[PDB]
């Protein structure tokens, strides 16, 4: 199994990496034409200890400048320029016009560190709660950048982590708000399942061990407590476990650290 | 002077806010069915000390769910929810129907975290080098995320922070590769000149007093000494200074931390 | 519960019926010049007995037509121009610039015609297995009309049948291609359930009893014998129930009559 | 002559086949991931008696999956898996990486089928028509599926039945509407003439010799008798006949039964 | 009958617009951050003389900005600033908050001087075939601005020409090329009607009596000698009339002078 | 230096070339039906004297069309079919199905044309102002045809013309509207400063020496006189020279007339 596998050979994301091509160049690219199009050649690096993610996209960003590149590294890896000898490590060498090249370069890197830093805090928490012995899971949330939900959930996945529900289609998730509506999460439960069906989870905010009880026997999914089945709590994140299913955290995604890239051409 | 006024009144901008929604619901919204289309009202809700930042970009999202919206707090505003008595602070006041409310919400606050957190990294920075005596520029980067540059470079300027070069058509930027590429420095300025012309400023990475002087004297407009005119350092991040130009750093935008904000429903 | 509100307040499906009229006008419309723009009423008519469906997108082409619309009936009635007085029923009053009626009609007509004949023939197959005492669901198969799945599915649900999986990203569905390039059925789940996690169904295609279990012990969430857990069988039509789980079926949708309606001016 | 050299070598058609695919992998492709990339050999087989149409638009589906393609009839053969040794026909082979084959196959079935449906209906009845000795035209209608109308009206001619005026802007159509509007028929053609130019025929539906005639001379293209120029009739099936020009019929196209394909793996 | 009434009420060139408007502000609208949004007054001049062309399209560039327009003038006026009180012509009052104002006016004036200019050069040339007693047609071609073809063959429109076949799904349009291909005339002629059917005609490009005449009686609809039915004569400009049917030239719209538009701020 | 190195190897540009083709084929090609696949050769001819401008965009028509072309002259050269022999020259030759030629060839013509009659025209008045002994710059306008500005810009560059600012982004432009709005020169250019910042130039509209020093002195870039510092004069033609720095005129490319190119096959 590789990870890469996910992304549909052809589809949407691949007009979104276009997309990102023409958000750096809207009329012309002046340095393009100054350094014109002779053959060069340039490594990838990586600066920063941490794990290397997002590869299928940098990938599609190369194909798309017309590029011809070698990853030394299978996305998942642990890279670790800990060795000062430079402090840097080779993941890709890259060959093609210079101007292809430098048009690729910064979008390829805010992909790769953006991608490798979820990635890594993703990898983070999962071997910590692996290390204490819970048997569970650690998941992501729907706070994920805009326009960026493809890669980021990605990102979730190869660094061990859960990701959650995609989207508001994906698993039905109900809330006191819905409950009220309807007058009963037995109610809410009901008018869910109504629409979305059988191939589709249903999971319900419960408040007391009554709230979840009568979710269950709604026929709920997933439960949630916070404040047959599957047992869920989430609102925080790096530091509670208990031999439980779910634990959900933005941790892992929403405003971390970046893992640093750089790429320069040989000479 | 108001900030949203740099938006259009239409353009790409607004389209990236349906697209962003887009993403959220491919099929159906089950929540929404459920929750039904009572009328309702809610508060939206700051929980941690920042600059408030992201409105005209989270009122589009709440103007094309068809809600009505009351903002409590001027875009720029410094909120400090300090106050233990709850630890947040109502933002804003919506009505609508409920599902509309609920729709918007993820997309609204992930918006206004985002932004709240470059715009609050971004004053923290430009209020230490001010702090200092220093009077000249700090700005960003073209490390921003993939197809979310717009809001990014937006949340810098709220946050009192240069945006540096939008783009790769922008301000032009030769480096050794395009100076190797036309044999000279001043070659390289002469080519970039004859594209971009009198309209656009070019600048030149320089690694010494000799490679300075040159461009100035080829006519480059801004100059990075790293390793008539105005000059720039980069590399470092909230650490240096001295009476010059600029001093950039991806520090204020990329891999920054983010500022919490949550929404609910009344009653 | 109103299922009209599956559907986001914005989003794709609304670009999705600007483009169904684009498709219908290239350049200009010659019509639309010569009957102008006087302010007309008109009928739309269901001729043919069925359920009303696709009401929020015939809705969708009259706003963007600048219409007001009246609807007599609600979306699910079933409509019977059983008598023949006139073989019609009025189901929707229109109003607005002649043109633009006019523009409007043939995108709507072509939408409700559809929609209605498959939520038709949904009601039907699903009124028949809950004649015979069958408790459990009549689903829907991904061989819907490219391009249309969301009305289409929308349509399954109104009609009182399930939609199954909507695509390729919403509930695994696992076959001897997957259990063979895994090496077994334990194997293929596995993988399966590590990228698409807790919040979404794996279903496996069992040909034996010890086929089912394996899954069944793997922990799969659905099997299909074909040739705790639920159960599914597919194949054919309209005619084999038992107390089980599933029964899918393209009849429902797939090559399905129409259900006819006209659209006339008053006078 | 060719048909499929009716579609332009690029254009959009062939991003709608991008869209299509798009809408069946939202965010990830599981099965994708389980079953890797190992190159495969398939069969696409016909189940069903019909005439086959559709290839260039499968032929693009598979082509964007990256897959090598050999099909064993020409687009317009009559399809026979009368003989039950199988029921079925291979009419094309396939080869590519497992998951590739696996994400194209139900898109391009589905456009398969219902192109062959369109084209099956739309045979019988010009075969019919044909056989009484009449020597005229059997059009379609406007009465299209939303957004498929390219592949729709393709899959009529392919059937050889006539498609009839493609859109709004394609042969002038004039009725009471019109007419009512400028005063009378005469008045309806010489505004509808004056902006469709000599380029662009115009059409009349006529409830009388006197109806007609006026049109004629007004100088309509075509008149439409219902309840120097070209006589049309339209409103009823595959049942009137005449030594009569036009006989148009959404029975070819509109609701009609599909054409069952399918495709598997070899081993 | 009114012009803009062959635009439909929603389609594609109202997002043509919306395009034209991001072309203009790719960032940010600095000078609209200065101006703000005070409530202003606003004149479109017309500066040189000619017919007025472009209304609807401008009046969409306006609407999309938000500002309230008042037209002094119907489209296809012939507007004369002869008057050198000030040589200028106001046609349209507009109000809205200055920024607005701005933005839209580069746009608005972009269309209008094009579309101005077309149709001027339209009606002089219809004007001169007239005044000779020439009663056929004066046509356009399909030489249109890459992406502005909707806008000039409006153009064209209002100026009082024929616009010719608007692209190749239009008229067939047959040549040597084609005849050569097929073996004969007639063999063109008899492919071309088996695909595009009785509603759309088929024009030869012939070159000689013999040329036309089988033509003629493979039943084409239109004959362009160069070098029942309809003949047409294309090659050149202003300057060979005679009582024949058309005469085609890209001197109506291709590289045409331009009609000087403006507008200012009242104080 | 090579001009097409302006445009990025992928991005925005290509995707309107495509837009272009589909204007041009909204539902079938029937020219490409009756004229076949067979491998033809074409030659594409200049008829008339002027500067060869709009390769790359030309070359991404064929490209698309897939054909292979020799281009026989480099983009910038000085064509003159000034000898009779033919008045043509063949600046490129072309082979591909014959069917992909003839969709291709309107559309490349019409780039070409215009894309060569605005670098000509541009040539002309660069080589005017240069032959005077003017040492400055000639510049050209905003006033672009909506949708095409990249493709007139980068013809006015091949020229031998400065383009002057892309868009509203660009280089800030103040005038009396702003400066009005903040009370003075100088409150406009610092409000003008503080959002675009470093990067970006400003210039300003001065009506006066004494404008004009509070601009310099509020730290404009720019200064237009009309009716340290760059200053500029726009207004008229091809006719005021002085030893001074920018002279702007939409004459170079707005309402130009076109250089007429042609395209026909061997045989
Ligand atoms: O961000 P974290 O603290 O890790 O918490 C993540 C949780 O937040 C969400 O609640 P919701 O979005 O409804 O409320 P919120 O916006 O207040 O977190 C949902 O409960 C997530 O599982
Ligand atoms: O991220 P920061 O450390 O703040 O530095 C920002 C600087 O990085 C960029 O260099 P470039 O992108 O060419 O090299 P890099 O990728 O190694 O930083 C450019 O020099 C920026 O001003
Ligand atoms: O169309 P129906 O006969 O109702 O059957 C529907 C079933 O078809 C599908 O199988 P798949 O698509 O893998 O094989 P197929 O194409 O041969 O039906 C899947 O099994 C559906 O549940
Ligand atoms: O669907 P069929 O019965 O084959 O008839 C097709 C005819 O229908 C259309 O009329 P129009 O769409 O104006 O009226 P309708 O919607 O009542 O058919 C037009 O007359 C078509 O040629
Ligand atoms: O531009 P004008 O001189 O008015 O002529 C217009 C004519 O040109 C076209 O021929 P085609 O495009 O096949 O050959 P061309 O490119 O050499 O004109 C077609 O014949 C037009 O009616
Ligand atoms: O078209 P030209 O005469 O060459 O002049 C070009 C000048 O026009 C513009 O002014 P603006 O667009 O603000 O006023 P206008 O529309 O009246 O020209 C700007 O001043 C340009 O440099």
């Amino acid at each position: 199994p590789v990870y890469e596998h996910l992304l549909p050979v052809n589809g949407a994301w691949r007009q979104d990496v276009t997309n990102w091509l023409s958000e750096d160049v809207p009329s012309f690219d002046f340095g393009g034409y100054v350094v014109g199009s002779d053959l060069k050649e340039a490594n990838l690096y990586c600066k920063q200890d941490g794990m290397l993610c997002g590869v299928p996209f940098a990938q599609e960003v190369f194909n798309q400048c017309e590029l011809q590149v070698e990853w030394l590294f299978k996305e998942g890896s642990f890279l670790e320029p800990s060795k000062n000898d430079s402090g840097k490590i080779v993941v890709a060498k890259i060959t093609g016009p210079a101007k292809n090249i430098l048009l690729a370069e910064r979008t390829a890197l805010n992909i790769l560190s953006r991608s490798s830093g979820i990635a890594t805090a993703s990898h983070k928490i999962i071997s910590l709660a692996r290390s204490t012995g819970y048997k569970g899971t650690i998941a992501g949330t729907r706070k994920t950048t805009p326009g960026l939900r493809r890669l980021e959930k990605y990102s979730m996945l190869v660094g061990g982590c859960d990701t959650h529900r995609y989207d508001l289609s994906s698993m039905v998730m109900l809330k006191d708000n819905h409950i009220w509506a309807t007058g009963s999460i037995t109610n809410a439960v009901k008018n869910a399942r109504a629409v979305c069906g059988f191939a589709v989870k249903i999971e319900v905010e419960c408040l007391s061990e009554d709230e979840a009880t009568e979710a269950i026997e709604a026929g709920a999914d997933v439960i949630m407590l916070d404040n047959h089945f599957l047992l869920e709590c989430s609102g925080g994140l790096n530091l509670l476990c208990d031999d439980i299913d779910i634990y959900s955290t933005s941790s892992i995604h929403q405003g971390t650290p970046v893992i640093d890239f750089s790429l320069k051409l040989a000479h």
